[PDB]
């Protein structure tokens, strides 16, 4: 029935994704996680990698589906027949940057209602780019990742 | 079957709360509009006169429930089955009480997933109180409130 | 002639509005200092109080108007003949009430526009409200009022 | 000795207000945990009843004074020796009046030097009106207060 | 008589943008919009497009005069003569911003006043980097622009 | 006895900096001026700029001790015995940010507490981003930092 998409960039994904997308498959029948293709700040995983430690975090979770994209994200969701847009929400700067990307979402497609979601208060206060920066200076990170998630970056610095 | 409970004092319903109810229908089986008597507010209308207004003005949406209540809210959700409970989010000051109700709701039923829908941006600046203050100076109001609603507030204030 | 109204409640006048309405005077002709009677606030200063401790902390100023009104702020800013309406912007919890204020008043009367002005650093912290709270526990706010306006304030309380 | 005070009107004291005193306790010398009357909150629970309900929860804590106050905060932190005023920093709409305050309170008292401490995430969320609101819908608070406080907050509501 | 200047980089000029200076032409007797010439972020339409297309979009308002400057903001404003600054207020995070930047200029130019208008509901919530974002990846942001802009920018983006 | 941290990337220190730091001294037995080495953002001044301008603008105060690292900021807080950080807080948005720092810090090395100390009114608008831009541009940040970064500043920007 109903087909909702959570799109992001992903890089990687974080304990604060599998937190929102896992409440969001609670709500609706088909979850689309949908990972930007080709961001314009270079990310620190490729795509290929991106989408497949995503669908190995979220394995456990039936009625998820990992895919890439790299149309405009309202386009995608035209082409996917999703009518809910699943954002995350954690603090107020985040919300006014979330409510001019809803309205241009509704904008480009206003068949398809934005919904956002809490994250658990253990989340509320990061994001890919501190735990990134954190890891990047030999910080522990640990508690923030999925465990393949964490192996996964740790290779990435070593080299 | 899923079922949604979108909470609040209504007092009155505004065109606003009839957006984001309708966005609401549109995502859920069956929505229950669930009218806190918030006595601690001194709503100007009684939860009998809000409940009214708001059943006339979402009539035409057939999968609407109006409903009263005194109750805390987890346990009137719990009540009524709700796994979703809908809030509207219109500005940054608002966000941060939500996120302090979302988060205490969680804690006393954490099945019930709160959920922000966005109001057009025709009702993102206002709210029943800035409306009820209008018309206490005798502003038209009327492209604001549903007509049942224009008219109950202008009987009131006459 | 350009003609600004400058509104709110003034209970009592700041340092902080002296600063506004004097930038005001400052680009437009002839400044409306428009004192809201408004009630639902229960003023410590009745209208008329707030009205003549303005007049007397804006004498120095030629074109300054002081006057006192409870109509809705389109209709008397209409009944005024100003197009322009000003108001102070001092923090961010401001700037959003500000703004479903001035979407009002221009839903109410297009033809009026907003214009919101910076106040000195000096003043950006303070407020009525936290004026006379701090004199209410006896605390120096000569600093922060004309000085009829820290008279009357010191009387009120004596 | 490094002396601050941690100022507010705990009504009632919250495990986010424990979470404060306890880190400044860990930072200074003595703390003192001061409650003020505030008449114009219309406060819950008496100066009395606070300052009681927080000796109890802070007897653990060997260097925190609880003392109940009405006088302008500066003087009371300047007749009590102290240097360091404590606050409790949630979110944002707190923060913009904290500014105010601390503002205030350093040009009534320039050597009163004002800290903002951060609580646990576990805290970041509730108020004592948060959880008073809830308790008053007999929802079940005892995760947010000190056994003594759920109480006495148990016994006030019955 | 009274002369505001309305600065920005205008890349490219918006509806927002017209919303604004409209407002600041019926307020003043004369209204300079001021394109900063080399921003540091490499704008998509050079200095010489930016003013073209905003003089064909302005050229119906009899008070505006379109210029270019590469000065410090402050710096030609006073070498104008200006001593109204005419800046646009959309949401709360381009506030904090606007209240540094403001007090910056006083500083600069205490002769200079800041005033703040606000635009129409309609284009409370875009501003030039969200439109040319999604226009770079195929939205359609032919609501947002004036005519002659949304032609100049498919040109761009075509090539 | 107790020994705080004061980290920042100071590129220059501004009068808001020494404004906190001094609040610091009169308040913690030893602060240690912490400068970041390599910040991703390529500074204006190199680390042994920054290390001497702040030595010469904090001599006066008789417990500050300038000192540059590399790590991340934890790990060299907790090597020097740190249990304060402090941190100034000038407007809401930094506040978020700030929020989300501490709570990292925390999580990295939870026996360093978090302080936020707030500057005066004067420097509660200013940022070393803002007045280097404004000086770039060739406006009067004279007001906003010590002589001795001032000096510097000018012989920067005539190269
Ligand atoms: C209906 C109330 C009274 O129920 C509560 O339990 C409660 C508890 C604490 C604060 C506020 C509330 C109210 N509330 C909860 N969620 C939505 C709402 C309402 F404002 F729409
Ligand atoms: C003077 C009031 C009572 O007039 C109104 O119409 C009104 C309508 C709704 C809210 C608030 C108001 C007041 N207001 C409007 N604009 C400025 C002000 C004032 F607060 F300065
Ligand atoms: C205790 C009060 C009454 O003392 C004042 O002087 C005052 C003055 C103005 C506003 C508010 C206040 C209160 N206050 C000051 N600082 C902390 C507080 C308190 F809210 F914790």
């Amino acid at each position: 029935q109903k087909r909702a998409i959570y799109p992001g960039t992903f890089d990687p994904i974080t304990n604060g994704h599998i937190d929102i997308v896992t409440r969001a498959t609670q709500m609706f029948d088909h979850v689309i996680l949908a990972i930007a293709a080709s961001p314009s700040k270079k990310p620190m995983f490729t795509l290929e990698e991106r989408v497949a430690l995503a669908q190995q975090a979220t394995a456990h979770l039936g009625n998820v589906e990992v895919v890439g994209f790299s149309d405009l994200m309202a386009n995608f969701a035209r082409n996917q027949h999703a009518t809910v847009l699943i954002r995350g929400l954690r603090a107020v700067a985040d919300f006014e940057y979330e409510m001019q990307l809803a309205h241009m979402n509704r904008h480009l497609m206003p068949e398809l209602e934005s919904v956002f979601l809490m994250p658990s208060k253990e989340w509320s206060f990061i994001s890919s780019s501190l735990v990134k920066e954190v890891a990047r200076h030999q910080g522990d990170v640990t508690h923030f990742l999925p465990e393949n998630v964490h192996q996964a970056l740790m290779a990435k610095l070593a080299v």
